[PDB]
């Protein structure tokens, strides 16, 4: 995360590290929800591990786990549909978090968090930082990407004006997040991707959740 601030132990309990360099949140408390691009491919697998529980990676108090399973979206091919499901061996006794259902929260300000490099080709972190990043439209999205955005299976977020503030190498897979009408965090994207980090015209790209609930609901339900 570039342009950001420490979270606080506790802030955002969902958060979790995988051993790729790649962000997560808890779907489920044996389930991560992370980006496509983050995994090679679907099957059995017991090669990741997930660190929850922490913002500090040293931390002694970090719990970490072992992947079982991964289910990568179907037909992913490096253009849209960028998730993944991590089925963990354990639980991790954490808050999960919630994801968007309808597109009536992707707008706003959202809400991002990773131990991403906060700086172009800087390094990983070892505290997770957040940011505030405002809604970019498709439209507005478009003038700055053309044909390499997939309007609805992506939205933007970001300064499109000054850059500063973005998402970075090491945050892909993160969620992006922000409270739903009862005060509750709501998933409304997953660090995708973007040209640089914190440039001015190139706002961060991230997966549209509500257009993959139900696809994901579903892959959870088999894991
Ligand atoms: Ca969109």
């Amino acid at each position: 995360v570039v342009g950001g601030t420490r979270a606080a132990q506790g802030e955002f309990p969902f958060m979790v590290r995988l051993s790729m360099g790649c962000g997560g949140a808890l779907y489920a408390q044996d389930i991560v929800l992370t980006a496509a691009h983050c995994v090679s491919g679907s099957g059995n697998n017991t090669s990741i591990t997930a660190t929850g529980g922490v913002v500090d990676l040293q931390s002694g108090a970090a719990v970490k786990v072992r992947s079982t399973k991964v289910l990568q979206a179907p037909g992913y091919n490096g253009t849209g549909k960028d998730w993944a499901l991590i089925k963990l061996a354990q639980p991790i006794n954490q808050p999960t978090l919630k994801i968007a259902t309808t597109t009536a929260y992707n707008q706003g300000t959202f809400t991002v968090a990773g131990w991403g490099a906060n700086r172009e080709g800087g390094s990983q972190q070892r505290y997770l930082l957040k940011a505030n990043v405002p809604f970019v439209s498709d439209a507005a999205c478009r003038s700055a990407y053309g044909n390499e955005l997939v309007a609805n299976e992506e939205i933007c977020a970001g300064y499109p004006d000054t850059g500063g503030v973005d998402t970075c190498q090491g945050d892909s897979g993160g969620p992006m997040f922000r409270k739903d009408n009862a005060d509750e965090w709501i998933q409304v994207g997953i660090v995708s991707w973007g040209y640089g980090c914190a440039r001015p015209g190139y706002p961060g790209v991230y997966t549209e959740v509500s257009t993959f609930a139900s696809a994901i609901a579903s892959a959870a339900r088999t894991l």
